[PDB]
């Protein structure tokens, strides 16, 4: 048994920057990875999807080539090679995680790991047994595919990880899922060639952001001509001779369910969940405590009901972005190894953008959250909707619309919601200075930048 | 004599702003404009180069378009369109203020102001008599352009107003000015076909910012195919039969001068001034005191030497932005009928951002100006040079370069510089921050947005 002081599971964001944060402080500690370092955000999220995403901004301006007064293209895009291309690059990324990694002086044991009995706080990886006083699991989630017990021919379809598996461009996709990756995924194939359709239960997407983002995101879907399917979902999928056969049901409020045939189907994407990766991790020799879901129970210090054992990311089902897992990770390490009582991350004002077609981006709560949280009396909201000058020579046209959520007598900027083009490296500023308790003169006193988007956030009336 | 209670000389940004607070405040305004309305924003300068800056960026990704996996173009781009299409914009702005005016309720009287003898404060406008207890002087600010005395063959040369006139892209174009009229100028015609040259006195452009910035902006000039012309300037003109010949000395520092012709040059611009407009104002009958330069001089109110006078934007010569008109003509109307004795404009951490490619962003103080009032030992600055992600897959290169300009024991954020992508939207939420008195840390306790290039201004180590 090789003790350490530091033994973090799972080698990706969330722990990579624990391990990293503890081997700074002075601390003999090991990350045990089960396959590729820099988890998701490396391999089959964050950055491959920018990546494609920047590759659908370009088919977006190809279309307005022409207006801008230059020739036009033709078409044609080969998925094939921006494909290639992108892989290389998380080559890169993974070589450079390797070699910072193994520079830093940590112990990157590979395998996968699991708790033992071992009466103190023990992990086991390959037949090897590793301990250390504080251990953190950082086991990330994993895309949720449904059961063929509820939908026969469930198997037949492709989640986020087999996008990224994509060799050549669906001419024909389908796409689950209401939420940001759904979203995302539908946004870059359309932009790209696919016909594609994005079937929803309900009538808008992204349902737990403000009503502004989930209306105006639902219609922009809509213009780009993406096919939202409302209050529907899949009877059963069927590999015809042609493709696959998507049979869904309709069931429109008011009206009478109809069944209906979706034929010569190139792609069908789960994007309904990520279920956390708990199972295998055997934690039920030590009665680590966990939600009806699998997702590990930590407090507002990441602490399990065990005593060092913590948990970051993912696994613990909340905040489910790159970020949270760094700064909790991060956070910990402060607290445990400079011996920091305060350390802990706030889970309020967490920023978080999504890269639909215009860029979502929003910090803060929502209206309804602060509604609920005041008082209807005590919250009110400014909001604009305007057209980026970009569209002023265009045919093609989007919008952007901003709204600020404000609390009590001195307004306080309590929510930002916005969507709209450079909405993505907009928002960050405004979360710094919400993240300090702004009020809506703060914001009201900044002199503008003429011209942007972004001005219309401070001066709005 | 018609007398008014406020009476608005000039009818651009400053000026239009405050006259509107001003009836806002319930007021018999009026504003005397001497030609087209929204002054120089609107008709030449903000807008109609937004629109131009616009169309630049579109070449920018045509070069990229192959790397991205799409086919390519060929070039030819008809500026002629373009440029039609920026017009009718001009045209739907000006008419959106003729309304917007005459709804609010604003005597604009038309013609050219000037002060009369008329003990007490009053203006005529074509032999008309108008006064008001309070005559704001929004005349705005001109381009400079050199003497036949100094420089024979000086009128043969075109400025912003004229560039903003041409009506066919010049093949080769001979721009002299080393600030931001001229870099932005500069970078337009480059992406858009001119093989141009920016002639500068220096070594580099934009010497009035961060050692950085107009570091970094020389060399980004130089890759993008800028042609940068050190330690030079131009002789004289002369009108050849191909175009213009430019005979220019170039007197680097340790070597001897040489004299030099420059060519078959379609457009030579004159990027080096803005005067005020002061001249036939007539201020004299009034001894309203002003610069060696002609610019008006005011205190930290806006008031001039002369009670119930006061001035505003380009014209005092300070902070030439457009925001800086509006926020202190604005401030100005709630001194007087608000009678607020605190309304000033602060003109310290004012945001600026130039269009250049890529695009310039900073807020607050540089290093220097810093370090003098602070201390070397007082002044701590963090900076990141990194490539966005944007060019993970293209040939076609361009950094990003961050620094921040910490005071004191708190590391209190005094000055933002940064050249990138998205750098015109990522200023602002900062700018408030910054206005906020934020130090490094509640820079550093925001939460990151992954993955961004804004992400890496608050992960600054
Ligand atoms: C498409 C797509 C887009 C996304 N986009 C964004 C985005 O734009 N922005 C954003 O901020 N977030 C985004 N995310 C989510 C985000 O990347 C996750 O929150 C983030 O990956 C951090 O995860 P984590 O640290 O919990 O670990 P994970 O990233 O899940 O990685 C854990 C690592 O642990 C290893 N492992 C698992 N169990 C064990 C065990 N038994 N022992 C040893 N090794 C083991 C895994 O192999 C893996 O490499 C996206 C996800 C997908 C899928
Ligand atoms: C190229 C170019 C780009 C620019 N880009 C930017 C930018 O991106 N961002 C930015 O924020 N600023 C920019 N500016 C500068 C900015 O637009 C000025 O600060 C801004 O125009 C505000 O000016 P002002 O209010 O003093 O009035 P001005 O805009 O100069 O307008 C004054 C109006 O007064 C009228 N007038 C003059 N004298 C009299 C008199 N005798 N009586 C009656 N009428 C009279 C004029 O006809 C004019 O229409 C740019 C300028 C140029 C040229
Ligand atoms: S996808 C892995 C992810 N990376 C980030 O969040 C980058 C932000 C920040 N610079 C950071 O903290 O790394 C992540 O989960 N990283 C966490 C981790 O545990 N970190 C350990 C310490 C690593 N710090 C070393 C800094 C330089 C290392 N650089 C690389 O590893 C290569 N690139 C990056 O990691 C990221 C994503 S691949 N780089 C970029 O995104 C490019 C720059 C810019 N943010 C952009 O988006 O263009
Ligand atoms: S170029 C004139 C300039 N306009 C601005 O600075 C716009 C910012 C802000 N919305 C504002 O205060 O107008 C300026 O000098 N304006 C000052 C003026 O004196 N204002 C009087 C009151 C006018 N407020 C009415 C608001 C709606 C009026 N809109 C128009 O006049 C048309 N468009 C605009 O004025 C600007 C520039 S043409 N619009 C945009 O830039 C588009 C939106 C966004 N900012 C973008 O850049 O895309």
């Amino acid at each position: 048994v090789a003790s350490y002081d530091y033994l973090v599971i799972g080698g990706g964001s969330g722990g990579l920057e624990s391990a990293w944060r503890a081997a700074e402080l002075g601390a003999r500690a090991a990350v045990v990875e089960s396959h590729k370092l820099g988890g998701t955000c490396v391999n089959v999220g964050c950055v491959p999807k920018k990546v494609m995403w920047n590759t659908a901004v370009h088919s977006e301006f190809m279309h307005d080539h022409a207006d801008y007064g230059f020739p036009s293209c033709e078409g044609k895009f080969n998925w094939r090679v921006i494909k290639e291309k992108r892989d290389a690059y998380v080559s890169r990324l993974n070589a450079i995680y390797q070699n910072n990694l193994t520079k830093s002086h940590i112990e990157i044991i590979r395998g996968h790991a699991a708790f033992t009995s071992d009466p103190k706080p023990t992990i086991e990886v390959s037949g090897k047994k590793y301990t250390a006083p504080h251990i953190l699991i950082a086991t990330g989630g994993m895309p949720s595919t449904p059961h063929e017990s509820q939908i026969p021919g469930a198997s037949l379809g492709i989640t986020s990880d087999g996008f990224f598996q994509l060799e050549e461009l669906p001419g024909r996709s389908v796409i689950v899922g209401a939420g940001y990756i759904a979203v995302e995924m539908a946004g870059i194939l359309s932009a790209l060639g696919s016909k594609t359709s994005l079937m929803i239960r309900h009538d808008k997407v992204l349902r737990s952001f403000d009503s502004m983002i989930s209306t105006n995101c639902t219609e922009e879907l809509e213009n780009a001509g993406v096919e939202v399917l409302k209050f529907s979902q899949v009877k059963e999928v069927k590999k015809t001779l042609s493709g696959l056969e998507v049979s869904m049901v309709t069931a429109v409020p008011g009206r009478l369910p109809v069944m209906t045939m979706i034929p010569d189907v190139d792609c069908l994407l789960w994007a309904i969940g990520r279920v956390p990766n708990t199972k295998d991790l055997s934690l039920n020799k030590l009665g680590i405590q966990t939600d009806d879901k699998g997702h590990i129970i930590v407090d507002e210090f990441q602490n399990t009901n065990v005593k060092g054992i913590y948990a970051v990311g993912d696994v613990c089902g909340k905040a489910l972005l790159t970020p949270v897992a760094i700064a909790a990770g991060r956070k910990l390490a402060h607290r445990l190894f400079e011996y920091k009582e305060d350390s802990k991350l706030d889970y309020n004002n967490i920023p978080t953008v999504v890269f639909s077609h215009p860029p979502i981006g929003t910090v803060g709560l929502t209206e309804d959250e602060a509604i609920h949280k005041y008082g209807i009396e005590n919250v009110k909201t400014y909001s604009t909707s305007f057209t980026p000058m970009y569209h002023a020579v265009t045919k093609r046209k989007t919008k952007c619309v901003m709204k600020m959520v404000c609390a009590n007598k001195e307004e306080k900027v309590v929510g930002i919601h916005m969507q709209g083009l450079g909405c993505d490296e907009m928002l960050q500023g405004f979360a710094v200075a919400v993240k300090m308790g702004a009020t809506k003169a703060d914001f009201d006193n900044t002199v503008a930048i003429h011209p942007t988007s972004s001005e219309e956030l401070v001066t709005l009336r």
